[PDB]
């Protein structure tokens, strides 16, 4: 069990959607360190004569919580000896240094886009649904999607683009208005009211389109580094038993990433509710 | 509390609120205390040739009380001490003068278009609801929006621009007529039915566009500051707080912007009512 | 009486009603001395190898209408004495030449609809409704508006222009036809109706919309006149004995305009009535 | 009694009546005193290796009628004295020859296109409605208008041109269709039907479309010279007493016209039903 | 009595009906009256370590059919005596060959389009509708016309051209269509559902949408004059012979046409039915 | 009964349409039986200054099917004696190789896209559509057609064209989009949204189109092999009766062309709702 | 002659009428439609070194009343014929306009000072009767005249000149008493209390002297309308008595002016009372 030589390559199933995950979130400006904060609150009070009204404005909301990339894998442990012996599995791990790094890049944006993904904690849509009642309950319609865009507009803002899941994109494109097109019906993605939609692969989102405005994407950069020591799930091949093993044999490259997502005031959400 | 070495940042909202205050209201400039407005009506003569019938009416309108801009409080006082010590906070104090100037029009629009803190006797919606009930009850529709414009135009007038809210912006986009697909909100130009309409973004207005013809903007400018003594004083952790608290040293920045608005006694409104 | 300063004079409202009055109801500015005449001829015969019988017609038309003039009188009584002392009241009567012109144009255009002073041959709409039925009680419809235009087109000649009030203009824009291409509304063009529509603000019409074939308008009259009262509506100033008679006046400015309205053969009529 | 100086007829209805009276309604006009039209019916019979029998016969129909425009009575009698004295009335009588020429077309169309105007040697829609019916009377609708074209195809198998009536255009425009085309005419389109035809003035027919395809209106019509003796109607009063009609001195212009209409059993007529 | 007289017969609208039969069929001319075959094709599907099993064989259909063109009877009896004395009636019988050819095409088309026309064995419209429900029963609709083509597509056959009638053209135009464009009878291309449709004169049944795929055109030729012996349709006393023998009279003018048509079960003709 | 030689060949306008069915689906050809496998996402870490997660996906995919062109005997029994004696039926069996190839393309597509056979079985497009439940309930409408194309583009890559069944193509031709453009129809090439829709002759597919772009199509080659010794009996008789097929010359040739198809869950299809 | 005049002469004692014009002066001259507001005293107190406490006040004047000068009665009618015929009397009427200008100033000053026949509310004697009486009169005395100025000084007001009638001037200057004080007379003008004062020609009582402090002068000019209309209001006797109707003949000129005197808080006035 676990240890066979065979040619394997991953293509356009998850890696294609991974590269555009944070770009769909619209990461306006990438900061060096997690210290980006908004200060303006805007204060004024109108009187008439012989009166002095006071005004105060001071705010700071910085986002800094690094999320690591994938370490040495249990499946790659059986393939590590195949990497040393054959050229096929070595090129597979070298392609993984970009493919699985993109998967770590995908899950980092998914932490903000979905509440179930916990890494950044208190960022984008994950913080939006809990703090503000922006999510519309029920079936996503052409009028309901514009009503979802109203929730993003309610906090003195405007929605840029709506992030769509693999199953949520079908339900959004199915709905069409009484007279207006709404569902595009040509080649382009179906718009909620006017703004274009971008696809983002998610595990939590199934029905309804969530829209994000201004939430920054800033990172140290998801890389790859070859190492000998990594503690995870135990793996054994022949004449060996592993219980507290980490440093003994090299399985896969311990990739390093330090990513952060800037928190927004209000971002739109949509979900199907049944009782 | 400390309050030292901080970077002040402004979000893209103050620039939009300041420009739309008088532009949506169509406030004509007048260099006088209060306001003066005129209205005239002439009479016609009979069919038979002998003598011509005279008597012609002349009516005048005036507005009172110009709302003054609010001075800086304890929040800006903590930053002004940092402005004297640090180079970065010194430019922030001058930027605070410009931000409050934008907020001065924001309070003027709240007093002008809405009845949130009425400084003038005719406050668009307050002038409508008290004198002539032209407001349409119920949900906003494309047929109902033109009918709302019909309510203002019936009393010898014409609808120029409908003041849009944050929730009303996307509510107009959702609205569509039985035959006509026109709504105008997602596009660069937004109109109620045909004639151009600008968004006001007010705390008092909840849902529904409110049309208005002519108004006034007088003697308005920007904040004048040098050295000011506070009267009431907001509660703060930094520096001493007292009942008769004022500062001789640089802490508070004074403001000077007085403006008054006149009503034509014919303006439309829209609001949702529960069945 | 009070008195008070005139300050300023309005022009904005009267300017729109003055220009559109003569062009309304398909107006023709054709020069006529005293009265204009129109004639029509008809013949009918069929037969062979026998005596022939023929017929001939000669029609006569008359249009005799007098000038519309208005003095300063009881209406501008507080401004008549104020003309000698204040600069605003003196310039008011000179500017009233264009304001009373709007009133002189107001009665001439209203005579086509109905009006109190019927200078013309009855009324261009009332005599047309008595000759041919076109008006329907209830509510004006978009399909019915095309039928109303066809109602004038059926008798004698095809209709070109449809006259409408300010309240009717907003009501016609609210109305939409069964086909998308058929309905024009407020969104497309200045005119709501399909055919050429002219705005005429009058108390006699008040939401009706009636069409006309072809009617002529001939106007000639200078606005320069000054005399010591003739009509006398109400007493002025109150300081001397005896009040009522038109004898002895301090200041009065009269403006005359002699205009004759020529009757059309066939026109349309439409009015709304509550059930 | 007493008529001088003033002359010239405007002729608003006579100008358009001459164009589409017989020219639009009928296909071709081939000049003859008694024109004859022919039609052949082909025979066909199929069988298995036997003799083929089938009688084919050609049926011909002749049309001969002379409808001349007569010299005018009563009206021209007062005008003849004015023609001899004044140059204006003499030129008016020569222009009346061209006006009566249009009236001769009006009398020809009344008994040629319309049902029973002068009843000039039968034919017209009157012959079609009595012998073969083909009218299908009812309410004027979009389905009923197509049924009029279908009635011509059911009896003779020939497509018919649009109606030449202005009073029927009012009933035609009021009709609404499920399709976007609607078919209304007058507002933008020349004709509601498939083919294009101009509306003509009707004296006998009140309401309903007069659609006819293949027809013949052969004519030899021209204005004739005025003679000394004529008797038709009322005699004119002057210095010498006269009661019996003979003219003697006064002259009225006649016309020599021979117009005939040919039938083809393909004409549409609509009539309103009320019980 | 039937008196012989010199008269030229008109070609009328019947001359265009000749080309309709072959154009609606859209089939190649076969060298002789025989048989046309079509393959059934297709074999059993995929399988490893298994038997192949049998496949379908080609099936031939009957293409040869008996037909006859009728000769002129007692209808051309008065014309035969006029042919001997005058050159006009003699040239009329030679020109009647083209008229008889139109009748010869009319009999062939009547079998393919209708059940009332009896000539060909196994009617194209009648037998196909009886064997399988392809023809629409009830009200004529634009959506129902596509449904008739869909019934033909169920048997793996695409409709090339729709068989149009003069009565059916007005019925198809009156039917409401979901599309904003709308074809309506004929404009330039004339389409029933999508592809181009040809008009055909049909006295039998009529007033219903018909569609056709591929029907055979066959060799026959035109008229062959002999002027001897006849079956005799009308008996008469002096104009025609009582006994069917014709003796030596040249009223016969024999015609030769033995054509045929064979088509697959795809063509269907809709018919109106009363509830 | 009766196995007589006819010496007649039947082909074209049936075999040509079936050949373009399976190849138009667009898939990469593979040398041996076995599909290309792709790994599905590697797991990621969430925390900083910790061990990190380690998991990688293993790729798995397979496609194995051996297709064959069937040897005919059920219909080739009479044709076997005709092939051995006459050159026409012998050349017909060689031309039947192109007919069997059409069946080989038909069986490859019908098992996948329509699930008529179980050749693909596991990797069948219709079976995958049932497993995914992406099918739209109801009639094939313009709104449903755009939703069907979007259903594939949401889950995976956007499909090129929706696979038609000719009968479904005609029903979809009746439906047209909201914008001024007809969907598919019969202009030049039928298209669902982008690329040209491939019509496939199917027994299972009748109404509703399935959209698949990334579906594999691979074959061993073309079907051509020798004929020797009888197998699988359906019908065999001429002079002596037989129960089981053995001995003598073969009726039609069994031909080898092993084809297999792999799927990636893209097809959706549409089913009509019945109550 | 009664009405007829040959030689016209200028009016005697012209300097006395001009002296009354200059007498109506105490508190400047300002031209307006009504009365202009004059600000209060506003005093300030020294108090101490550090604390700065004072007072500021503003007073307002009510805007009312304007001047008028009317046409002369009876005597003007005699002068009307003389002015029209002779150039010398016409120049005398223009010189009479300057004499009536002196009378216009005389009327406004006299009615304000005595009898209260002015339109102006609160002036000299009318101001004393409404607010507070300063001096009581019975017998003319030197001590009583000094007490009148002391009564005005008690309400904080300094008098510059005491205007009085010609009958009261001699009584105030010279009085039989024990000791005489303050008279002047020989220097420039006779004094009542101890200041130089001008006497005005007015219809006033001989017993009782009046004193003025501050009263505003206002004017709009003199002699505006020269040509007179119909005379009816004035009582005429010369040449022809006018009561009802009168032709266009100028008798006397109409003069236009506007006067309003500012109401003083303290003004001295004395009125005679019986014992």
């Amino acid at each position: 069990k676990d240890g066979t030589l065979m040619n394997e390559f991953t293509t356009p199933i998850l890696q294609e959607v991974m590269e555009n995950s944070k770009i769909m979130q619209l990461g306006k400006y990438e900061p060096m360190e997690g210290t980006e904060k908004k200060f303006t609150f805007w204060a004024d009070k109108p009187g008439a004569y012989w009166v002095g009204e006071g005004q105060k404005i001071e705010t700071s909301k910085a986002t800094w919580v690094n999320a690591t990339m994938r370490a040495f894998k249990l499946g790659v442990i059986l393939p590590v000896t195949k990497e040393f012996l054959n050229y096929t599995y070595s090129q597979f791990f070298e392609e993984m240094k970009p493919m699985i790094a993109e998967a770590f890049y995908k899950k980092f944006d998914e932490a903000g886009i979905l509440n179930q993904g916990n890494n950044p904690f208190g960022k984008s849509i994950a913080q939006s649904i809990e703090k503000t009642n922006k999510v519309i309950k029920g079936d996503f319609t052409q009028d309901n999607i514009i009503d979802l865009e109203a929730l993003l507009e309610d906090d003195e803002l405007e929605a840029n683009a709506f992030i769509s899941k693999t199953q949520n994109r079908s339900l959004l494109r199915k709905i069409v208005d009484p007279e207006t097109k709404e569902r595009i019906y040509d080649r382009n993605s179906d718009s909620l009211d006017g703004l274009p939609v971008v696809n983002l692969k998610s595990s939590n989102l199934k029905r309804g389109e969530l829209i994000t405005g201004d939430f920054d994407k800033l990172i140290y950069g998801i890389p790859q580094l070859i190492e000998y020591k990594i503690d995870e799930t135990a793996q054994l091949s022949t004449v060996k038993n592993e219980d507290g093993t980490p440093v003994n044999l090299f399985e896969q490259d311990m990739v390093a990433l330090r990513a952060t997502m800037h928190v927004a005031l209000h971002i739109a959400d949509d979900k199907a509710f049944a009782k």
